[PDB]
């Protein structure tokens, strides 16, 4: 019997690239109208400062918001702000970024099948990304919440799944995780020993050797796929 | 006794900036136009896909307008579009953000001196970028124009300035680099033998043990500096 479900944020549960979009566009004004001497910047700009980053430290891979402030650090203070004013400035266009971020729209199917679930399983969140379900209408669903920033480490690495094992403190053979990656949550989650039901609403091609345990369109076909593990 | 002076484009000629920020927006219209099932993409969407070809083939990072068509292709492609279809798409696209991409205001300073040194050193370039001057009214003035592309290796190895040496058919104690970059420009060709000025309008602070041999702000100061070293 299945005792514990986890999920993925990210195209799992809502669209990603539209709150995205959003927030990229909500960064750049407010950069523009308070730190005017920045500047139109090109994208590839902040790329270059980032990956001089990654290259002095790549765990900064996972660790995505504090890689995002020290980006907008360096570009500051690189376009003449002192080291006070740009840590400041960086501080404040990020909490920008991610309020914007967070205006998502969650899939209808979402919450009338959560609360289904949580009747019967643990629940819980995987995500290397930055999106914090308490500041979405979910945190009251999930037992507990896990990324890869707090983590140091992101899927498809085992040590977010075996985290979220021991938080449930349940074998992964009675472990599910559901998520729309094939190699960072499926891939991730079989190599760490439990099921994994693959979030396809585009209905993609699979092209992996190992199958997804399922593979679904819409979340509310979790209570009868998982029904069939019991 | 000097005999070749070689330059680096973008921040030494023209302000990187303007220029490329107007490529990535006629890039972004043309797409929404031509291309209406990927839709809007965010900045952060690309850098996966980018980070995923660094990673099978890490000398991609010499060869930017080729990565940037495959980045294009995957996302197309991954956007529903056919393999064909997504490359004529991405190949289009890019023409599109090369050809705004050089739309650069030369620095006014920069032809008139051109000109002048002209008449007594060989000239040539050296560039990790796209930019080709062939393209813009400064071509005459070169004997050459390298890139990172063509060489498959970017400053601040020293392969790009001794092939410029070669060109030149002179040693590297008969030439001068002009660039902005304290690495790729200053650092990469002294390392390579050659003397290095480092054009630095802005007047940026310089921190590195090794002095640039000179420092202007104007490259018309260029013939003065040279005749020191006549
Ligand atoms: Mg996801
Ligand atoms: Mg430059």
């Amino acid at each position: 019997m299945i005792k514990l479900v986890t999920f993925d944020l990210d195209d799992t549960l809502w669209d990603t690239a539209p709150a995205i979009v959003g927030a990229e566009a909500a960064l750049r004004d407010w950069l523009a109208e308070q730190a005017p001497k920045l500047g139109p910047v090109p994208v590839e700009h902040l790329w270059e400062i980032r990956s001089r980053l990654l290259d002095e430290d790549p765990s900064f891979k996972h660790r995505i918001s504090a890689l995002r402030r020290r980006v907008l650090f360096h570009a500051l203070e690189d376009a003449g702000y002192d080291s006070d004013e740009a840590q400041q400035l960086a501080d404040e266009s990020f909490e920008v970024f991610l309020h914007g971020r967070h205006q998502v729209q969650i899939f209808p199917e979402v919450q009338p099948t959560l609360e289904i679930l949580a009747k019967t399983f643990t629940l819980g969140v995987i995500t290397n990304g930055n999106a914090d379900v308490r500041r979405l209408g979910l945190a009251d669903y999930f037992a507990f919440a896990l990324c890869a920033e707090d983590l140091g480490i992101g899927k498809p690495d085992p040590a977010p799944f075996l985290e979220a094992l021991r938080r449930a403190k349940v074998d992964a053979s009675a472990a599910v995780h559901v998520g729309d990656h094939p190699s960072d949550d499926i891939a991730g989650a079989q190599q760490a020993g439990m099921r994994a039901i693959w979030y396809n609403p585009q209905g993609k091609a699979w092209d992996a050797d190992r199958l997804p345990d399922a593979e679904i369109h819409n979340l509310s076909q979790l209570p009868e796929v998982l029904a069939r593990w019991a």
